[PDB]
């Protein structure tokens, strides 16, 4: 028992991290097969930053302008493309640790793990959803650009997110890994800014399952709600609308602690409308909205991957 | 910016990894040259582990009794010797994979992370205290015996902590790589429990100042307060005393931040009196003591391992 946040082990991520060069930026770039992943942005000086004509911009440049660095070896690039608003810089030596993977794109309200990264070199790895407004509430400082989140599944690294900036509310935005940004967001300096968030409730009501599962039963109740009748509460509360796909979703989390979806979701209105009266719910005194179904069970049942 | 619980990358970790098999036992074991570690209860059954003698039990072992994979490949047990509450199992393979590393125990207080394993596959990755009880609140499910929590200093794991078992409040207990328990607890069936926590002071404090780093500041305030005066609320909320070395080791965050030490605590006093009134720290309602004064400079400036 128990419930953390936990991320996917980051062997298979740590061995496609390098670290990508020109002129005096440097950041992070991802090396599968003989392409290595950038951020665009590498080519910017600081007032290029500004408005920048990346397609002007790149035509000045050279294969030799762009040093990559896999650990302490230096790798030649023999190519060099834009796509979207990413580089994918080709070199002449393919990585043998390329896993297998997948480039895809997640939903708002998905989880992923991320492999923050300095200079190429991993940093550390945590758990992150995409928020309903496009962003993730990550944790990065400067040189961390072109750090990736992923999920992975079996033996397949599904790359999710590519990163390249900090909003001024600290959240921050990036793209996947084809270069298309998540949310109304552009790599050039301007006012852009979030917006505004509401919070996932199909997530809520998994780990409210989770603490039934781990013996968190307090904010259990009687009564039952219809789903227009929650609906109706949900907006009043910045809460997302629960749809019939996420009660079929919640299915077998459900039929595992004998409570019905809609029963649960009386739960969450009470707690809504009074608070937790000074108590938690698996170690959090807020409902946490990070966690997936899928993750509840996978965690709650124990899935490895090899 | 941003503050989020961060483990290590746990690729090296993730390459020591195999699966012991003794009887209808499977778990979990760390591979690290020619040895495989893992707990000595792998050699009980389900009658054994009552009250075991496991002198006995282990002389009645042979090497071909043994089972380890690593992945797909089968590792032929050539000796085996009881280490405290530890399994030597020498293999006629060094691992390729063994990073540098060292056994080191912990405080109580500090941190690290866990590769949770099952069948010796790694599942997941989350940061852990061990508690002032010894215990650590983890994640883990029938199968995880053996997964190990460590950290990392540039290139050198230091691993820390090998699990055992679950005890009835479903915390966690286990031992270091020498085989030695954290804590009052034994590995045999007993009705062995936890018992009475505290709240780790030094770590809440570290984490108010990666609240001031990040921009939070609502709890700030003009009042100072003496040591022995902080420490009388600490020890009325069940919070650890506060040492001078304490303090010393705030040092760092306070210059950074400009807060002197003393007036944090007086912050600190003012929310344990009056809790939080409807605000957050750093996305939390509770006052979180799992990060310590490394992981906040770690993580508030950006420290790499390689
Ligand atoms: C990348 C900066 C770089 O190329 O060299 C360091 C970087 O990681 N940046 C960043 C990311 N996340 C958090 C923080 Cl605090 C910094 C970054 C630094 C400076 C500018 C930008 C930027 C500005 C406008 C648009 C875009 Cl796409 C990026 C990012
Ligand atoms: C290990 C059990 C094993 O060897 O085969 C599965 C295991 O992971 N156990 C565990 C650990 N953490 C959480 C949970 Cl829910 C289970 C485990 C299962 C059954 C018994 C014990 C145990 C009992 C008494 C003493 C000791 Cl040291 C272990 C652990």
């Amino acid at each position: 028992s128990g419930f953390r946040k936990m991320a996917f082990p980051s062997g298979k991520v740590e061995g496609c991290m390098v670290q990508v060069t020109c002129g005096t930026t440097t950041l992070n770039g991802l090396w599968l097969d003989d392409v290595v992943y950038c951020p665009r942005h590498v080519i910017c000086t600081s007032e290029d930053m500004l408005n920048p004509n990346y397609e002007d911009l790149l035509i000045r440049k050279s294969n030799h302008n762009f040093l990559v660095q896999a650990g302490n070896v230096q790798l030649r690039v023999i190519g060099h493309s834009m796509q979207n608003c990413v580089l994918k810089l080709k070199v002449d030596t393919a990585n043998p640790k390329t896993p297998k993977y997948k480039f895809v794109r997640i939903q708002p309200g998905q989880t992923f793990s991320v492999l923050a990264c300095y200079n190429g070199s991993p940093s550390g790895v945590y758990q992150c959803a995409m928020r309903p407004n496009f962003t993730i509430k990550g944790s990065f400082l400067n040189g961390s650009c072109g750090s990736v989140g992923f999920n992975i599944d079996y033996d397949c690294v599904s790359f999710c997110y590519m990163h390249h900036m900090e909003l001024p509310t600290g959240v921050h935005a990036g793209t996947d890994l084809e270069g298309n940004f998540y949310g109304p967001f552009v790599d050039r300096q301007t006012a852009q800014a979030a917006g505004t968030d509401t919070t996932i409730t199909v997530n809520v009501l998994a780990w409210l399952y989770a603490a039934v599962i781990n013996g968190d039963r307090w904010f259990l109740n009687r009564f039952t709600t219809t789903l227009n009748d929650f609906n109706l509460v949900a907006m009043k509360y910045n809460y997302e609308p629960l749809t019939q796909d996420h009660v079929d979703i919640l299915g077998p989390l459900s039929a595992q602690t004998g409570i019905a979806v809609l029963d649960m979701c009386a739960s969450l209105k009470e707690l809504l409308q009074n608070g937790m009266n000074g108590r938690t719910i698996l170690g959090s005194a807020l409902l946490e909205d990070e966690f997936t179904p899928f993750d509840v069970v996978r965690q709650c049942s124990g899935v490895t991957f090899q």
